[PDB]
DNA sequence: TGCATCCGTGAGTCGGGTAATAACGGCCTGTACGCGTCCGTTTCCGGCACCCCAAATGAACCGTCCCTGGCTCCAAGGTGAACTCTGGGCGACGAGTG
């Protein structure tokens, strides 16, 4: 499933729009690690992802 | 009444073909073939009695497949805010630096 599917916010869609991460496929396979590592970051985006 | 004298029986299996003598006119005809002429056949040009036959020549024709009128009734476009990152700019402080 795309990520904006599960009804997000402002932050993590532009995100996930000026990056390129589209689906919830490549969220799974990624670690907390491995996503937190973006800058400008938000820590309600770390809670809703996890 | 033997006795020789034939006499007639029989004796296995999957390169070819090799020749004389005196014979010779003369006449008849029988069938197949050739010549010339003649005639039924058939084969092709032409005409009306008309048989008309026909695509081509005049309508509608009117329902339908094209235009115009305008009316809407709604969702795309334009209008605010604030806000939550997003980022720029800013100040603080130090331990390797001089």
């Amino acid at each position: 499933l795309p990520i904006d599917d599960l009804d997000l916010t402002v932050r993590s869609y532009n995100c996930l729009k000026r990056e390129g991460v589209h689906t919830v496929g490549e969220l799974v396979a990624r670690t907390e690690s491995d996503l937190l590592d973006i800058r400008n970051f938000g820590q309600k985006s770390i809670d809703e992802v996890k």
